[PDB]
């Protein structure tokens, strides 16, 4: 007893999170696999600090003052599982298990339970920002059995990133699954964010024939106003930046992006839940489209394009209505992310704090942002908001952004223009603004060819079949 | 012994069924779970005819000729399973066993491998048409245990739509779960037409200003051009007809279109795969967006478009350009279609004939038309095809549809005409057609922020992590 808390995980995240951890006074027992990496740890990154390693995982409980707290950073699906295997023989009733993978919110659910079940109190966390986030401020966003979170508490967010007004980005978000569901949220609104920055620069670079620098110059201003965001930051650097040979670099790498999942699992739940994600679903999609790399080489030979027509028209104003489209669309992707998140409190029935939530992602993660801040104090102005899009900054944001995003998607749709994410937030936008939608027809099909009946606009609630057939005959 | 092939399930789709097998001449021993059922159908609607009716599972068993054929054709998850329990233990080797119901494709994948192994054969067909298809010609697409396929081989092409040059829609179509998964992939590219169907209304109505009798008389001339289909054929029908008081009975109904989850399915399963198939998804995205009739009344309130312009141009051109714009859409959803049952070919290793499918779908089914002639010609013409929009019939259709196309998007846009699917196939178009695709700055973003490695466009393979951070500092 003399470890306040164990961490098995020595990869990177896990060695600057235990070293985070040391620096706030709290004494850790490293834990690992190969329990080489463990010595390696305590003679390189950790010589000087005041961490405990453990030899095997009954030393590793041995050294944990009570109750045991121990964090799992094991890269996992299957290898969280053999962990708590393993823990549970050697843990004592209210012994705590954090987990710290980006795991399936339907294991983490399951597992709360049956820990539960045998005394043991489990909670899954999102934790975020990377290697450099881990080291001096983590998002941390815990779920699972609420006991735990007093005991925890300190720990959690005394190594969180806090915001301007000092509050940690680190809030305990709801049972079961809710940490590590609000996580993967995240990181599908994170692939929103960056889909909509590349067609961002699409539209500089081919319509507006922009040059890097002058590229990387509009990118910096951007983040200087409304946009003020890590990602349009990290975007003007990486368009600067050179070469070896002194060319820019963005230019030189191949364009077929990769997943780790979290991103198709966002939009999976919109679909299975009946939520409208559109922008994050358009994410993914683009995502695979790059994929097939060698498939587009050999399209581009025979599928043509419209005729070409230069930019005839103002560059700067040009540059507004982008800085508009994505601004507005950006809004969309959130309003349909916390849509997402409020129906899956109707599913599962959690009592989550968007606002709480909002503030978990305005500092730490990748998607850090002073607009986090203006969603935080619309659902504080009201947490019983049904929609985002209700929100008068929102809503009058939106009304302002407007018709430049229209002049951007009618010319990015004229020249030629991939922009998937742009045009599903116009669509969803004015699918959501009309009270009457042209789904009345699909309604009327469906009880033509396959007798599945309708209600009249008038009269919910009555299922009607009209014999269309022949209407005599 | 008399009965040439069993089934159970006593509604609407199982009668019309079991009353075209009997009338190819098939004595069809008749069986439900309330058996009352059975006794109505004898004494009623199969008066006369050959067929003969159980009162047991085992009587039912002993109708049978050898091989011991029965379908079922419960509306089902768990009940088919059941059924599957109790058939086993009365069947002898080289029994088979038919799944009509629409089946979840990974069900059926084990069902066929379980009774494989216990020496039956069982076979998962999507059956579609509805009850009138079912009644004269449905379009059948059986899968599973190919041993079986010869002996239901005579009863299903019997009894299956033909198609102007004699051919049943009905050919088998794979290993274990492939005829329910073609099944799936044909509702979800329903959802796709409907939705394409709907844009089109809602530009005539809102942009274009056409009273439902001039729209009827739009979706007529337009069945007689390149979209000859039963879905625009029977929407002329649905916009004219009156109800009770002489109006027009579409105004009427409520837009909040139902679901039954196999368009869910279809886009849930493109995202597993990562296989980009985009308007599927916004079209079930469509159908959710208008289950929120209450919230839509709410934002129509708040939620302001954009200035009115009133449309200032030729309205016959117009209704020109939004036939080429459905149509150079449908093919970009169909190119999706099959792109997913090539991907999926790859990944469960079934060697589908995609030519095979496309005739399937164009006799029987709600999808049917001249058009699933031109997608079979072009596979029968080139069948290691790798995508519909490189054939070219459809690569010249879409370059003709073209600024038709995006003329017809651009007015949508500046109208606020909600249009996400015939967006989604811009998008998607132009994706394609792009050999290089600012998937490049998600990558670069990636392994700035996430060390995630990244390749050289010339070099692909070698994975390179840059330091980008301070270039120096
Ligand atoms: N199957 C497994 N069982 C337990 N831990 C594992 C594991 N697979 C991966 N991990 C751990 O996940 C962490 C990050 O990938 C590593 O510490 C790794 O342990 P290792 O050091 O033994 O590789
Ligand atoms: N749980 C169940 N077990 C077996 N058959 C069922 C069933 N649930 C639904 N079905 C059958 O599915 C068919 C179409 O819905 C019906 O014939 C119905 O039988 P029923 O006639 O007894 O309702």
């Amino acid at each position: 007893a003399q470890a306040d808390i164990a961490l098995i995980g020595l990869a990177v995240m896990g060695q600057n999170l235990i070293l985070n951890m040391n620096d706030h006074g709290f004494v850790v027992c490293a834990f690992n696999r190969t329990v080489s990496k463990v010595d390696d740890f305590l003679a390189n990154e950790a010589k000087g600090t005041k961490v405990l390693g453990a030899h095997s995982l009954e030393e590793m409980v041995s050294k944990l003052k009570k109750p045991r707290r121990i964090i799992l950073l094991v890269k996992a699906g299957q290898a969280v599982d053999n962990f708590i295997e393993k823990l549970v023989p050697l843990l004592d009733i209210g012994d705590i298990i954090i987990d710290g993978g980006n795991s399936e919110y339907r294991d983490t659910m399951r597992r709360c339970r049956d820990l539960k079940d045998k005394g043991i109190l489990f909670v899954g966390s999102g934790v975020s920002g990377g290697e450099d986030g881990a080291r001096y401020g983590p998002s941390l966003m815990p779920g699972g059995n609420k006991e735990a979170w007093p005991h925890i508490k300190a720990i959690f967010q005394g190594i969180a990133a806090k915001v301007g007004t000092g509050e940690p980005c680190c809030d305990w978000v709801g049972d079961d699954g809710a940490g590590h569901f609000v996580k993967m949220v995240h990181n599908g609104i994170e692939y929103g964010d960056m889909q909509l920055i590349c067609e961002a620069y699409h539209l500089m670079k081919d319509v507006l024939g922009l040059g890097h620098k002058e590229m990387a110059k509009a990118f910096e201003e951007w983040n200087k106003t409304e946009l003020d965001s890590f990602l349009i930051e990290i975007t003007a650097s990486i368009l600067k930046f050179q070469d070896a040979d002194g060319k820019h670099l963005l230019p030189k790498i191949r364009d077929s992006a990769g997943q780790k999942g979290t991103g198709k699992w966002t939009a999976i739940s919109a679909l299975e839940y009946g939520v409208p994600v559109t922008l994050i679903g358009e994410a993914v999609f683009a995502r695979c489209l790059s994929s097939l790399k060698d498939e587009r080489i050999q399209a581009s030979k025979k599928l043509k394009g419209p005729q070409n027509i230069p930019f005839e028209g103002d560059k700067k104003s040009f540059l507004e209505d982008i800085r508009k489209a994505l601004y507005a669309s950006k809004i969309i992707s959130y309003a349909q992310g916390f849509m997402l998140l409020r129906q899956a409190a109707t599913e599962f029935g959690w009592t989550l704090n968007y606002g709480g939530i909002a503030l978990m992602w305005r500092g730490g993660c990748i998607i850090r942002s002073v607009f986090l801040g203006k969603i935080k104090d619309a659902f504080d102005r009201n947490p019983g908001l049904q929609n985002l899009l209700l929100d008068d900054f929102f809503k009058s944001a939106v009304e302002n952004c407007q018709d430049s995003w229209r002049r951007a998607i009618s010319t990015g749709v004229q020249a030629g223009i991939p922009m998937p994410c742009f045009t599903t937030a116009l669509s969803f936008y004015d699918g959501y603004r009309h009270a009457m939608l042209p789904a009345n027809l699909i309604q009327a099909q469906r009880d033509y060819f396959g007798a599945h009946t309708y209600e009249l606009l008038a009269k919910p609630g009555q299922f009607i079949h009209t014999n269309w057939t022949g209407h005599g005959g």
